[PDB]
């Protein structure tokens, strides 16, 4: 049960607003809350493995974005949470341990991890919210 | 008198200079403390309301970046002053308010806002300038 | 023997790893500390001056980039350092003065300043590096 940093960060932001949302500067990612539903996508990670072949992959989120056993965005004021659920696009089985999400099987695994609404959260405070995940391996 | 948060943010960013002026990496927007004169243009803020058919669109400074009615770019060690004047490229009529720019009019407006220098400030020092504006409605 | 901050700043990231390395999100510069050989490119950076044919050139590393007359990235924590050699690419010559790195003749110099791994540091803690480089000129 330990992970090893190894590789880089991913980080995914989402900006809750209200219906009336006033979009400023370049496009990013953002809903109103009445769209945070059960189950809705918030974004796609990325994840691409090299040099894994007797390792488990793994992505620890940042200790502001977990706590028992549940992962969140986090406001940018560290107080609003988002409870997300985190799950390979792929039919791969994977574990979550203290912050930890790992591959069950090793190997070199390259593919999408999605990140979506746990449980529909429609009166979220609009904010700027944040889920940072960083590479490497678990044992 | 009370703006609400519900939009994302936009920021505004000069790198100010002497004469002998090294750009070192990639290109980002800069000028010399001479070019620094009344009512040049910094650069354009885009705006795009959805859902704002019955608000008042509006723009809060952050608190770093407004004092007396008058809006600024501060340093990046926060202490020196670059004043702007901010004010959309279309007809459209708006309010300043405690750091608040708000139309006067509700209604999803989309547009330019622009950034310019007010009053010849050609002796600023060179530094990393920033105005930071978050979207939302007023009333 | 003294730098004027007068430019914009070019900012060299490098993230280490292991040789099991699980890139997460977007595309940046990793490499694993087997790599870290001496010489070892991390990467370019680009200065261009304009209004300096009567100054000398220079590029000033951030305090935590440098001690005793050596350049390094730093870790995120601020512990670990990854010592570099700092070269153009063409056959220029410049002076090293307390984290000032110095064209030793005047002009609006432009061209490509190398980072380079100094000495092997194949033992390099996994962790994101930094180095961070101001545009001005000396005297
Ligand atoms: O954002 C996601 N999905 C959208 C649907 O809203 C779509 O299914 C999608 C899938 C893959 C993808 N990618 O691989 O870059 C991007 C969008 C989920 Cl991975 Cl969270
Ligand atoms: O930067 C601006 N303007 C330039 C002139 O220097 C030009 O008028 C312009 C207008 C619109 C624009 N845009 O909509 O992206 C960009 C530049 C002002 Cl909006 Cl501050
Ligand atoms: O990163 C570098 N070099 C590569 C070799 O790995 C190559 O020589 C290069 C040279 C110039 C360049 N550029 O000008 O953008 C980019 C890569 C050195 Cl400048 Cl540190």
């Amino acid at each position: 049960g330990s992970f090893t940093p190894s590789g880089t960060t991913g980080t995914t932001k989402l900006t809750v607003t209200e219906k009336c949302q006033v979009r400023v500067g370049d496009l990013t990612v953002a809903k109103t809350r009445g769209q945070l539903t059960d189950a809705a996508p918030i974004g796609p990670v990325t994840v691409q493995a090299l040099g894994c072949d007797a390792r488990q992959v793994a992505l620890k989120a940042d200790t502001d974005n977990f706590e028992q056993g549940k992962f969140f965005l986090i406001s940018d004021n560290n107080r609003d949470k988002l409870y997300v659920n985190i799950r390979p696009t792929d039919n791969s089985a994977w574990t979550t341990d203290n912050g930890v999400f790992y591959k069950n099987d090793v190997g070199s695994w390259g593919g999408i991890i999605g990140i979506y609404v746990d449980g529909q959260q429609t009166n979220t405070p609009p904010g700027n919210y944040t889920l940072t995940l960083t590479g490497g391996y678990w044992a």
